[PDB]
């Protein structure tokens, strides 16, 4: 609001804040003495947060040189006897936490039992050049010598209260430093503020946005410790690779990054379900047992999946030492048995290993039910909710009546527990609000089920009823339609069916007609390079299958020509007692040209008897030459040439993605060459302005933060996120093209 | 130096110098460097050859034992698939390094049951191991050299 | 080569206006700028 | 990195390099933070006094 902001610029508020800034710094250092006034210190620092956020809101929407930031630095330099010392309290208190436990000085002979006296660190700090002047004496004075007649108590309590204000003042100085350069009075302060500033470097994310002014402006925020650690886990790290490959490889520009917001949206679900499982620090007592057991599966799912390889390779090593004999050891008397090299442990070992392999496979499928099934259900639930809210896929227009996905989704609409895993439990009530007046709302209640649709007006408005629970409620408190829908989608995806395929040969493997080895082939998909090979065959399935058909027909013409004319030549020797002419029948001849024919160098002519100048000599020699000229050296080379080229293409696509990312900004459309006009310009640019994680962190605390506490720019983003309009992203400018003439 | 000092023994091992001395040529050096340029992918692919052939050996051991028999004037105990080690090595030596796949060396199925089951075995073997997968092994480092 | 020519035609149409000589990158400076542009201004049927 | 640890204690470390003063430069730089005597232990510094 330019009016209110401009009015406050010319008011007496500058005088007020400088008075506050002077008085705040004095009593807080006075109040730190003896720790009696810590409650008041909490209140003062808590109010200082409210002071700084007022200043930040004043700074919102400014020009690079708007004269409000200029007035702000004029206020600040007028407080030059005060803005330094307020920073120095944080400087000392951060630095001592760094210094303690990071040198030779420790507990040592003062008190190993954690009851150190006053002289524990009297002038150990004096060796360091960090503290000088009366500051070291001030720390000694502020050293609460309680029970003089501690490292773990002195520095400990001054971390929780001072966190927020230190981050906020760091934000203010950082934003001011970027907004108005060529202000050397401001440049003095950042040397003093360097320690606290670099401490909050991991927890100061930075975002560029656009909208409402056709201008780029920065945003600053806090990040939780746990979420920063959670994103760095290997599972989410892998999922980043899987998403980022697809959208850059084939996604269009318009649909480039609705998928990206969707990826962020369900990526939140990944940390949530991962946050439930943890290393956490009698019917009633059974629940804790099953919860601990299933969570133990959920953490180490990939590890036991790798264990299946060791079981498979080890059992298949024992599969070699076999023999057969005319009789059992001591005419339809085959006997399969071992040939162990003078050691009897192998035969018991095979039974033991088989039992273990079956068990660990069952562990894989149970853990996969716990872990990834929530995510795929989340995807389908989100698809139905967004499509119903913003479109008429089941109310305005039916589907195409060919896609099974749309038809199978029809059943869950009537159920009451439809948005089980999705966040919002109100989409059913939103669609009737939108498409209520056009269509019959009662019919719409029929489409959604809407159990007690009349009660939906006052389901939880008139009162909040709550009848009690009971035992064995699970046997009659489950929606059968919803569960059937769940099982259908769970069986539809490829990944779960692969585990079931593993299970069928695993259970059948205890029969052990050598079929343990079938696991060993397709288990090796986990290698990326090997997986590309198997994917290459189906990459050109249509073209390949048509080409194999043309092989099947072009050879068939040669067979009928041979059947008419060249019957006498095809004769395998039997010492002149040969009824083995293999072209007295079309099925025999056609199969002969497959087995003995194409899979042989030189074509047919190698195997058939030589034409010894016995009529049709030229007619025969052209037959073999034209056969070899068409089927083998040309057409079979097409069959070879298709997928090998495809394999090269797929490898080139992967390398293309990796090269394309480095040479072009992902979010912003600007190429890397513009940012290559500075040392580390592109690297710093993609590090901070478009980090690709800070945006994901941006969407999180917006969900976590209360609606009343949203700032101006924060609420500006959140409104469009509800409305699903992806315009506020920059898409052409990155705070530098706007201000290229003045300065970055 | 080691082969040089050992060469005074002179069990023909002077010739080992002659191979790797020719690295000084640039064009020749590129050839030797090309093999290790894609070592990871090559080694994984050779592993897939080793396993995809192993499935064919166990299928043959169950069903097609009678066919594998080298002639000894009807005094032949030389059935080379009465033992998995023998059969698996047979598919390496006599098998992959031969045009047309396995079917050239084995006795012809003379309409003696499992005819379609046998003809598909040799065709699918030749269709996967030789004309495709071995061509991948050839195609990797030649592309790397380019 | 022939397969590459067919794919070349399909890729060349998307990255360049057919009737007008202007490349698609100029109309890519708006959401759906090229798509709306080729939808209405040069539809290839409306001329017929 | 592990194999390079041994040469630090030796006196004739910069035998072939030009500068024979890097041992004296690092203690000037990182002297006040860490214990300079411990730094003499890291570099050897025969007769550090
Ligand atoms: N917003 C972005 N704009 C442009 N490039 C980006 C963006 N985010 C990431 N990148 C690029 O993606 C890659 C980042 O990789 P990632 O964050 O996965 O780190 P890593 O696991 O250490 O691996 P690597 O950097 O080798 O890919 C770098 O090429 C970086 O330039
Ligand atoms: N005047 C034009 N200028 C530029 N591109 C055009 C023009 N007319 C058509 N195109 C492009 O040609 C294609 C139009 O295809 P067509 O009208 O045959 O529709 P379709 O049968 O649904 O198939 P498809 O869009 O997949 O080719 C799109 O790539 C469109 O961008
Ligand atoms: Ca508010
Ligand atoms: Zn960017
Ligand atoms: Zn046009």
């Amino acid at each position: 609001c330019t009016g209110n902001q401009q009015s406050l610029a010319h008011s007496r508020l500058w005088d007020a804040v400088v008075g506050f800034l002077h008085v705040f710094a004095h009593m807080m250092m006075k109040l730190a003495q003896d720790s009696s006034q810590i409650e008041l210190l909490k209140e003062l620092l808590d109010l200082q947060k409210d002071m700084v956020v007022m200043l930040l809101s004043l700074l919102e929407g400014n020009v690079v040189n708007g004269m409000i930031a200029r007035q702000m630095v004029d206020m600040l330099v007028e407080s030059s006897s005060n803005v330094e010392m307020i920073l120095k309290f944080f400087d000392m208190f951060l630095k001592l936490k760094d210094i303690v436990g990071s040198e030779a000085f420790q507990d040592y002979v003062t008190d190993p039992r954690g009851l150190i006296s006053k002289k524990d660190f009297q002038k150990a700090m004096d060796s360091q050049k960090q503290f000088t002047g009366p500051e070291i004496q001030f720390l000694l004075s502020c050293s609460e010598a309680d029970e003089n007649e501690n490292f773990e108590e002195f520095a400990n309590r001054f971390q929780e209260p001072a966190r927020d204000i230190g981050f906020n003042v760091a934000v203010l100085l950082t934003n001011l430093s970027e907004h108005v350069p060529h202000d050397p009075r401001l440049r003095n302060f950042l040397e003093l503020a360097e320690s606290i500033l670099e401490y909050f470097r991991p927890y100061l994310g930075r975002i560029e946005i656009m909208g409402a002014s056709r201008r780029i402006e920065r945003i600053y925020f806090e990040i939780s410790e746990t979420n920063r650690a959670q994103w760095e886990m290997p599972q989410v790290k892998e999922s980043k690779r899987q998403f980022i490959f697809d959208v850059v490889n084939e996604g269009g520009e318009a649909e480039k990054m609705e998928l990206f917001v969707s990826f962020c949206e369900d990526t939140i679900f990944e940390m949530q379900i991962a946050a439930q499982i943890s290393e956490p620090e009698f019917w009633g007592e059974l629940e804790v047992q099953r919860v601990k057991f299933l969570n133990y599966l959920s953490r180490n799912f990939y590890t036991l999946r790798f264990l299946a390889l060791f079981l498979a390779f080890a059992i298949n090593f024992i599969l070699l030492f076999y023999k057969v004999s005319d009789s059992p050891p001591g005419d339809e008397n085959m006997v399969y048995y071992f040939l162990e090299e003078s050691t009897g442990y192998m035969e018991p070992a095979l039974w033991c290993l088989s039992l273990l392999h079956t068990l660990v496979a069952f562990l894989c499928i149970i853990g996969y039910n716990c872990l990834k099934v929530p995510l795929v259900i989340f995807k389908r639930e989100k698809e139905l909710a967004r499509k119903l809210e913003f479109d008429g896929l089941y109310i305005t227009e039916q589907p195409g009546d060919d896609d099974v996905k749309g038809q199978w989704d029809r059943l869950v609409l009537n159920t009451p527990s439809f948005p089980s895993n999705y966040w919002d439990k109100f989409v059913k009530r939103k669609v009737l609000d939108k498409h209520g007046d056009i269509f019959g709302r009662e019919r719409i209640a029929e489409l959604l089920g809407m159990d007690l649709a009349s009660l939906e007006i006052t389901a939880h408005n008139e009162r909040k009823p709550d009848p009690p629970p009971g035992l064995l409620t699970w046997l009659m408190s489950i929606d059968v339609k919803y569960q059937i829908w769940k099982f259908g989608v769970i069986f539809t995806d490829n990944s779960f069916l692969y585990l079931g395929w593993y299970m069928v040969m695993s259970l059948l493997g205890h029969y052990n007609n050598f079929f343990f080895a079938a696991h060993l082939l397709d288990i090796a998909m986990g290698v990326k390079t090997l997986r590309t090979i198997l994917s290459s065959v189906t990459h050109n399935g249509k073209q390949l299958v048509m080409t194999v058909g043309l092989l099947a027909v072009v050879v068939y013409l040669y067979t009928v020509v041979a059947f008419n004319f060249f019957r006498k030549f095809y004769n395998k020797s039997e010492d002149e007692d040969e009824p083995d002419m293999k072209c007295d029948d079309m099925m025999t001849c056609y199969l002969f040209h497959m087995y003995v024919g194409v899979r042989a160098g030189g074509g047919i002519g190698d195997e058939i008897e030589d034409p010894a100048g016995d009529e049709y000599e030229l007619y025969r020699v052209v037959f073999d030459i034209t056969f070899f000229f068409f089927v083998i050296v040309i057409l079979l080379a097409i069959i070879q040439g298709l997928i090998i080229d495809a394999f090269g293409e797929l490898r080139d696509q992967q390398e293309q993605v990796k090269e394309d990312m480095e040479t072009k900004c992902f979010i912003c459309g600007i190429g890397s060459d513009y940012f290559d006009t500075t040392p580390h310009g592109f690297e710093t640019h993609t590090l901070e302005e478009h980090n690709l994680a800070n945006y994901m962190f941006f969407l999180m605390y917006l969900i976590n933060k209360d609606e009343t506490e949203h700032t101006g720019q924060e609420s500006y983003v959140w409104k469009m996120y509800q409305e699903r309009c992806w315009d506020f992203f920059p898409a052409g400018d990155c705070f530098r093209k706007q201000y290229e003439d003045q300065l970055s």
